[PDB]
Parts: structure tokens; sequence; C-alpha cells
DNA sequence: TGTCCCTTCGCGTCTCT
DNA sequence: AGAGACGCGAAGGGACA
């Protein structure tokens, strides 16, 4: 391995060979992650200890001895979670997807350890759930979080006004114990001072790095107000993003070139600016917007269309490589290159409608246009990946349309509702009397997945709901407003009544 | 060279309707 | 239904052993 031994790097690859057998039986990819992120001595406790992780109590699959093993510390979290797991499950509650779910973060034989510690005191006198102190845990740092949470929701609450769901919101982050400290000390004056409300400097502190966040706000707001004229609506809508100490420096930076030199308003710099790298995506419009419009190219709306969403920079430089081989060998318009890059992960679905676009087609008999709509979602890349695995089964054994199956998979999550049709179609239909229209109907939204799930549990298991919605009202309901609408009705008989 | 913590970027999904 | 919101993994950097 490294400048210290060698040729013992043959007893380490050795080692890798044994976990491509059983129990574990890892793929290339899977040792590649552990490799990569855990390290060769993560690498070697999962070979030690896979039979323990894979028995006995813990009963782990081998992608959750992935999960665990495939960040710093790893050894020091595998070795932990065979020491905690029943506890914690047992006597705290827990399910072992939750234990997993802690412990699969740098650091995570501190968070199991704290949690182990802190859960009971933190639902006792602080009234949180074990849901709560669970995604508190469940990010790096994690110890960190819970200890703060534990010294700091009396304060937070009964000083600052706070509730403890927007404490846990601000501590559910990497960083967490930064940005309730620095929420802790800045939001008086983020109030006072600037004219925030607390809503909003929760807002700006329920990310990662929002201490960062939080102190920029503080440093820039006036000057990005008093000297560029944005309102503070406009600068905390920037500073709500993971990353937005960066999208504040990069906007105060190019706001006066973007407007002057290039045409756009101001109100067009910061919708691009209030996404996931935000930065990354200004300094990419900025290069880029005169050969977007150059030779022809796009409107400018068109570039900040495609620049306004996380991962922008990465959508709008995938989107100079692939539209003219995509409108040329493809047959593709501008307009519908554009409408599959304007959604997250733009430059995934590009790339994936480049590759699928002509096998789609063929080995499954879908038209182009079928093949954009899909693609014209974010999430287009597991759309499309999954249609072309599923597309089989779904039409010839559970017989439906493709029609169907692309009306599905026309959303954004369609892979989501695709794999949760597959799994809750025969259970609909066979044993509660639901057509496959019906199911067909309620998958093809947003929140598919959600929906058929809610709908399920509310048949399969009949809730407290009493029987006045029957199964057409519920199908009704699942159709115009998904779990939420499922969700809402439970919690209206519960005190309607 | 491992372990812990923090920040940023990007991808994917669901809610609000 | 498009914008805005949610979650989570990868990766990189700093501190300390």
């Amino acid at each position: 391995m490294q400048w210290s031994g060698a040729r013992a790097l043959e007893a380490l690859l050795t080692v890798a060979g044994e976990l491509r057998g059983p129990p574990l039986q890892l793929d290339t990819g899977q040792l590649l992650k552990i490799a990569k992120r855990g390290g060769v001595t993560a690498v070697e406790a999962v070979h030690a200890w896979r039979n323990a992780l894979t028995g006995a109590p813990l009963n782990l699959t081998p992608e959750q001895v992935v999960a665990i093993a495939s960040h710093d510390g790893g050894k020091q979290a595998l070795e932990t979670v065979q020491r905690l797991l029943p506890v914690l499950c047992q006597a705290h509650g827990l399910t072992p997807q939750q234990v997993v779910a802690i412990a699969s973060h740098d650091g995570g034989k501190q968070a199991l350890e704290t949690v182990q510690r802190l859960l009971p005191v933190l639902c006792q006198a602080h009234g949180l759930t074990p849901e709560q102190v669970v995604a508190i845990a469940s990010h790096d740092g994690g110890k960190q979080a819970l200890e703060t949470v534990q010294a700091l929701l009396p304060v937070l609450c009964q000083a600052h006004g706070l509730t403890p769901e927007q404490v846990v919101a601000i501590a559910s982050n990497g960083g967490g114990k930064q940005a309730l400290e620095t929420v802790q000390r800045l939001l008086p004056v983020l109030c006072q001072a600037h004219g925030l409300t607390p809503q909003q400097v929760v807002a700006i502190a329920s990310n990662g790095g929002g201490k960062q966040a939080l102190e920029t706000v503080q440093r820039l707001l006036p000057v990005l107000c008093q000297a560029h004229g944005l309102t503070p609506q406009q600068v905390v809508a920037i500073a709500s993003h993971a990353g937005g100490k960066q999208a504040l420096e990069t906007v105060q930076r190019l706001l006066p070139v973007l407007c002057q030199a290039h045409g756009l308003t101001p109100q067009q710099v910061v919708a691009i600016a209030s996404n996931n790298g935000g930065k990354q995506a200004l300094e990419t419009v900025q290069r880029l917007l005169p050969v977007l419009c150059q030779a022809h190219g796009l409107t400018p709306q068109q570039v900040v269309a495609i620049a306004s969403h996380d991962g922008g920079k990465q959508a709008l430089e995938t989107v100079q490589r692939l539209l003219p081989v995509l409108c040329q060998a493809h047959g593709l318009t501008p307009q519908q290159v554009v409408a599959i890059a304007s959604n997250n992960g733009g430059k995934q679905a590009l790339e994936t409608v480049q590759r699928l676009l002509p096998v789609l087609c063929q080995a499954h008999g879908l038209t182009p246009e079928q093949v954009v709509a899909i693609a014209s979602n974010g999430g287009g890349k597991q759309a499309l990946e999954t249609v072309q695995r599923l597309l089989p089964v779904l039409c010839q054994a559970h017989g439906l349309t493709p029609e169907q199956v692309v009306a599905i998979a026309s959303h954004d999550g369609g892979k989501q509702a695709l794999e949760t049709v597959q799994r809750l179609l025969p259970v609909l239909c066979q044993a509660h009397g639901l057509t496959p229209q019906q199911v067909v109907a309620i998958a093809s939204n947003g929140g598919g997945r959600p929906a058929l799930e809610s709908i399920v549990a509310q048949l399969s298991r009949p809730d407290p709901a009493l029987a006045a919605l029957t199964n057409d009202h519920l199908v009704a309901l699942a159709c115009l407003g998904g779990r939420p609408a499922l969700d809402a009705v439970k919690k209206l008989e519960h005190h309607h009544h």
C-alpha cells in the first residue's frame, strides 16, 4: 500500500479478493467505495468481522456492511455496531436500519455511543422523539450535535423563541453544533439589526455550513442591499442553501458584471445563485453566456433556466458539449435539450438520453417523444434506466400498456413510482379490488410512491379514518393530493370526532 | 494514515398546488 | 405543475494522534 512496506500489497489484494466470496459477496464497485472512503483498515476490518456482522444478533446485509465501512473511522463504526446494535434496538426501540444510518458517517462510533448515552434524556427531559434523535445523530459530527442540542435546546426555545422542531432542523446537518452555536449567538443581531425574522434565520441555518452562511449574511447583507440594491428577502434566499456563504460572495463579485456586461437582471442572478452550488453556477453562466448564444445557440432566458438548479454548472457544461450531437445525430430540438437540462441532475439526464435514446426505442419500442418526456423531469437518468429494466416485467407479467409505464415514469421520482407499482400492483388489484387503471392513475404524479404506500397501508390494515372513504374515494384522494391528502384526512378524523 | 468534525457541491425525490 | 422544499452521498480540508 502507501510508502512504508511493500508487496504485502498482495496480502491486501487477497483480502479484497475473499470479500468477493461469501458471506458478503462484494463486487468491484463496493470494494472501491470502501477503499476510497474507509481506507485499507476498513477493508481489513470488514474481512475480519464479515461473519459476525452478517450473523448472530446483527444480521446485516452486505449493503449495510458497505455503508458502515465506507467512512473515515469505518473500522471503529463496525466494531461499535457489533457492540451496540442489540441494545439500541431492544432497549431504545430503534430499528436496525436506524442504527446503520447513525453508523454510516465519519465518526459513526462516537454517534452510536452518544445516542446510547443521550437518547433517553433527550426524549424525557427535552421531549424529542426517537426519530428526531436519530436524524440529529445521522450526520458527520453527530456526537457534537447531540451534545449541543442537550446543552442549548432550553435556551434556544426560551430565550430566542424557537420550537424544538426548529432546533432539530438546525441540528440535523453536518456541523450542527456549529450552526446551533451560531444561531444562539447571531439570532438577536440578525433580527434586530438587519430586520430578519427567526424563521428566516432558521432557514439559513438549517443547512450544512449554516454557521458560515449566517456569518456571511451578517457580514454582506448590508452591502448587498445598500450598495447593490438587493432586498433582504433575496439575500436570505441566496443564503438558504448549503454553500450560501459561497453564493453570497460570488453574487457580490459578479452582480455588477452580469447585469452590466451581459444584460441579466438582478432577479435572474439571484435565481441562479439560489441553489446548492450557486457559486459554481454563477461563474459558469458568466463564462458560457456568450458561446451559448453564439453561432445561434440559445436565448439568455434558456441559459438562466438551465443554470437555475442545483448542479446548474454541470447542466450548462453538459449542454454545451452535447447540444450539437443530440440535435444532429439524434434529431432533437434545442427546446427539448433545454427541457431535459432544466432539472436537478440535468447533466445526468442528458448523458443518459444520449446512450439510451437509441436503445429504449430498439429493445423496447418507444418513441423519441416518449423518451424526451421521461428525461424532462428531475431524476431523468433514474427514470430511463428503470424503464429499461422494468418495462418488460410491467407489461408482460403485470399486463400494463407501454404507454402506461411511460405515464408513470414521466414525473419526478418515476423510478420510485415504477418500482413501487411492481411491488404493490398485485396486492392492490387482487386483494383490494382496485383496477390497474386506478393504480396507474395514483402512480402517475409526483409522490407516486408515497401515495401508493399510504393507500396500501390504509387498505391492508384499515386505519382509524373510518369506512366512509370507500375505495374509490381514497383513490380520488390519492390522485389529487398524494400521501399529504391521505395523512390530512387521517389527522382530521382523529379530532373532529 | 486513521479518526473525527466541518463545509460545499451535486443528484434525486416529494410537497405545494 | 413549476418552484421550492425535503433527503443523502461524495469529496475535500483542517486538527490531532
